[PDB]
């Protein structure tokens, strides 16, 4: 969702499970 820039799938695991594909 609001998981945008790659420093959200470093300190924000939320992004990781937001997308999976």
């Amino acid at each position: 969702n609001l998981c945008a820039s790659l420093r959200a799938r470093h300190t924000i695991p939320q992004c990781r499970k937001f997308g999976r594909r």
